[PDB]
């Protein structure tokens, strides 16, 4: 009995990687995840959550951490969760050990629809059930969400090391928006860690509007 969890740390990042994590555990090993109180990993400190990260990779039968590029500045931010299904499928279809059941985390969309569309994107037959905030409900989804989180936080902690305070890496985050302006103001262009293309979001730099 192979159970799988899938989730992704963050939704529409502008900086850092977009991370999708899919994990697979045998039914007999599922309990171990709850014993590790994974659903209670959010309160955990980053440094303490890496503790779980490893405790988890020990109990898992398989796993896949997909690291994708960020979204373009103001990139079709309108219901940007349109890649959710595609990205999740991608990850799940990369798994060595195919699961018999998949538990996903839905993005405020029609739960029953999400699971259906997702199931059809997989290249293997399996039962799929998803729902809002699944990480609080299912441990496997919880564990999966931890792998994504750590991976995204490490990569961003790495970026700060080179670009100083950059915020969370999202367009909604103040320190990030500010960080992106100062960089421009003092380099006449956006850093190589951001991609520009289409969209329109607030972002002014002494005169004109760079961010959009």
């Amino acid at each position: 009995m192979k159970i799988a969890g899938i989730d992704e740390a963050g939704r529409g990042p502008v900086i850092g990687p977009m991370v999708i994590a899919a994990v697979v555990v045998d039914e007999n090993s599922l309990p171990k995840l709850e014993e590790l109180k994974v659903r209670d990993s959010k309160k955990l400190t980053p440094k303490r959550r890496e503790k779980l990260f490893n405790e988890i990779l020990g109990v898992l039968d398989d796993y896949v951490i997909l690291e994708l590029p960020p979204d373009v500045i103001g990139s079709r931010e309108g219901t940007l969760n349109e890649f959710e299904v595609e990205n999740f499928a991608k990850a799940l279809n990369s798994l060595k050990v195919k699961p018999d059941v998949i538990y996903a985390d839905a993005a405020d969309v029609d739960e029953e629809r999400f699971a259906r569309e997702l199931g059809e994107r997989l290249n293997f037959e399996a039962e799929v059930v998803a729902k809002h905030k699944a990480d609080d409900i299912f441990p496997v989804v919880s564990a999966a969400s931890i792998l994504a989180k750590v991976t995204r936080d490490r990569a961003v902690e790495k970026l700060k090391e080179e670009y100083g305070e950059i915020g969370s890496g999202y367009p909604s985050d103040p320190r990030t928006r500010a960080f992106l302006e100062n960089y421009y103001r003092e380099h006449g262009e956006f850093p190589p860690i951001v991609r520009k293309g289409a969209g329109a979001i607030i972002g002014l730099a002494v005169g004109g509007v760079v961010i959009a």
